[PDB]
């Protein structure tokens, strides 16, 4: 699709490499450092082939043109060294092959959020070749991650962009069949365009939770108190009908855990959907059903998850999302995971390092399965 570092050769070269550093931090210290670990190698190979290393990030969100220590990369910039901050940056940097220096938060520029032409064009200015090893930002146009891209002497793609893109594109243009995808959360009207994308390329779809609430209700049945979204009922009806014609199987909850207050404390009780009196509501599937899952996991050649299935946070509600948890791991297709909350449940059932990869980019994971991603449009357009 586009070009790679592993391509190009950055002997002796200026090389501008936008990374996700963005750690989180309490009063002036690192508190999780995994990203710098995950972009190390990135880095590793630039020095190893005696690039000039310049290497850019994003720290939390400060005001353009307004240092603060707060949104500095300083403790990053230690800490990357342990295994110098440039701050005037933009007017040019010596660099001798083979070591590297941090840009100061990017975010501090005056434009970048704007993706400005003239601030985009001077980054480009500063380099030989830019590599874009930043998906988690690759979903929104910013100098850094679009406009620098644009007009760069020579632009490419890193290697953890790489495998980000190997593993979901993998999953989503010669999936090893049957295809399996389930997906989980609050609100249909979050996941709709998602739903869109994957109706075209699964073979089997499991909605879960306020979607699936939403769905058994545009099929009439009565769910009481349970979340869902009526203004959506329309669309769920409608989606429903498209995955018929379609003949994409989209088992929705047979039975379901009920309770009449959310809690660790109220009567858990397995229904029938048929049985959901009116002050109850939907927390969990029930045993049928997550056997009807467990079944298309076992079968499934490729799965693709984002979303729990039930009330996992309270431990009555969690046996659903456990169920499914553990069925994607036992089972022998290439399974990819991403979301904010379904990673929290597979920490929560010590199941992470069993599925074949996690993605912890949050937004840029789900704009790319529902099929929009600026950074990566450019990064092809120069290939060509
Ligand atoms: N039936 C339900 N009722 C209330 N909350 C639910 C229900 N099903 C799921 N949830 C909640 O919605 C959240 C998952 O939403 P979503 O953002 O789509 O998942 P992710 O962030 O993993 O992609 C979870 O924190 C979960 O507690
Ligand atoms: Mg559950």
């Amino acid at each position: 699709p586009f070009l790679s570092m592993s391509n190009l050769n950055l002997h002796n070269k200026r090389v501008m490499i936008r990374e996700d550093l963005n750690v989180p931090m309490k009063n002036g210290k690192i508190t999780n450092d995994e990203r710098i670990v995950r972009a190390l190698p990135t880095i590793q190979k630039a020095i190893e082939q005696k690039a000039r290393v310049m290497i850019l990030s994003h720290l939390g969100r400060p005001e353009e043109g307004k240092f603060e220590k707060e949104f500095s990369l300083a403790p990053v910039a230690r800490l990357l060294s342990k295994k110098p901050l440039i701050n005037d940056w933009l007017k040019g940097v010596a660099v001798e092959p083979g070591q590297a220096i941090l840009c100061e938060n990017v975010r501090f520029n005056k434009g970048e959020n704007e993706n400005n032409t003239e601030l985009a064009k001077r980054m480009a200015e500063l380099c030989d070749i830019f590599v874009m090893d930043a998906f988690a930002t690759a979903h929104r146009a910013q100098a850094s991650t679009a406009g620098v891209a644009a007009y760069a002497k020579l632009a490419c793609a890193g290697p953890l962009l790489i495998s980000e893109v190997e593993a979901l594109s993998r999953a989503l243009e010669n999936p090893q069949k049957p295809l399996v995808a389930v997906v989980g959360g609050s609100k249909v009207s979050t996941k709709i365009h998602l739903l869109e994308n994957l109706l075209d390329k699964v073979d089997q779809l499991i909605v879960g939770g306020g979607i699936a609430n939403t769905f058994l209700k545009a099929q009439g049945y009565s769910i009481g108190k349970s979340l869902c979204e009526n203004e959506w009922l329309d669309a769920a009806q409608q989606f429903w009908e498209k995955a018929a014609e379609k003949n994409v199987s989209l088992p929705l909850p047979v039975d379901v855990i009920v309770a009449d207050e959310l809690s660790e404390d109220a009567k858990a009780t397995v229904k029938n959907i048929d049985a959901v009196t009116s002050n109850e509501s939907i927390f969990d599937v029930g045993p049928n059903t997550s056997a009807t899952y467990a079944k298309l996991m076992a079968q499934a050649g490729t799965i693709v998850w984002n979303g729990p299935i039930g009330v996992f946070e309270i431990e009555a509600f969690s046996q659903g999302t456990r169920a499914l948890a553990q069925a994607v791991a036992k089972s022998t297709a290439y399974s990819i995971v991403g979301g904010g909350d379904t990673l929290a449940a597979l920490d929560k059932f010590n199941l992470t390092d069993q599925m074949s990869y996690v993605s912890t980019a949050g937004g840029a994971f789900l704009e790319f399965l529902e099929g929009k991603l600026p950074a990566i449009k450019i990064l092809t357009q120069r290939a060509k």
